């Protein structure tokens, strides 16, 4: 499972194929389906395709992706840094759906559940000029 | 029995958020009572839920199955010559077209369950959502 | 042909002005040939036009996914060794910067695309554009 979601997130992040990436996480998803980076990652795939594709440029596709992030937040409830990322995968999905009110609530969330990531200060700021 | 079987079905889907195992339990459904119309309605609802959140189910089969389950309501419906689900199955065909973003066939559909009198709370969020996709 | 259903495509874009209509068009052109550099350039600039004319397309995963689009678009005419390719790609860079106001960045592809002996008859027009935005 470590190996496989090492290569669903290269798809995604490096490749820059969330088409591939969203196959890998199902397939994952398939056999772990509690497992918490399978799920909150799916949940970007499908953020990057609503995006990026007329086919995926639907509220089904939006709603599937919040709904991956609640089962996640079930699952991470039930790890408190793992707890904390679920939060900040909850800010970008709605740093991306323009709404910054509810964004900036899941940022602090995350921010107080000790969530450590480079790209932090880049998020603040963008959250900051919105 | 069958009212608690669609309920059950129901929860799984809208409220559980899980359309895989709601979808079973509308084919469960179906193989005993195969022209219930919440079951051929929502089938189809589960489908498009599918398409749209599973890379295995996003492919044009899965949107023509339901078209066509949508397609069977429309039969059974209008067979028995109930004006209610005839509006109702309207309804759901245009927010089919809706997600497909066939605003034109869409437009027809809703006007049609409208002239039908269907009846929902939501009807004036989606006539400002089709008057706003209508107008670009 | 791809030749055909490519010029549909930049005619659902740029003369229907249609950027939903020609997105949808340069997404089946990729499903069949992804590594066409016409339809990756102008499946990014649908992205672009989506994100400025659509409330439900304005957000940064809709840039981000334009400017991975030119990202796929370079590595592709890198791979070939296509100079001609490699300064349209540039240049397709230097619009999607000037356009999200980013006039730095933008000013540093424009230089790349006519070094590269990008052709082009609105590079006047351009150069006189980014002149004032940068002055």
């Amino acid at each position: 499972v470590e190996k496989d979601l090492k290569t669903a997130y290269k798809a995604l992040y490096d490749e820059k194929e969330p088409l591939k990436a969203l196959h890998l996480y199902d397939e994952i998803l398939k056999g772990s389906p509690t497992n918490l980076t399978a799920l909150i990652f799916k949940a970007a795939c499908l953020e990057k395709l609503y995006f990026g594709f007329s086919d995926w440029h639907s509220d089904a596709t939006m709603e599937n992706a919040k709904e991956l992030l609640d089962k996640a937040l079930m699952t991470a409830e039930g790890d408190r840094s793992k707890i904390g990322l679920v939060n900040f995968r909850y800010f970008v999905h709605f740093f991306n759906i323009k709404d910054y009110e509810l964004a900036q609530s899941y940022f602090k969330k995350a921010k107080n559940l000790g969530y450590v990531d480079d790209t932090l200060p880049l998020w603040e700021d963008r959250l900051e000029t919105k």
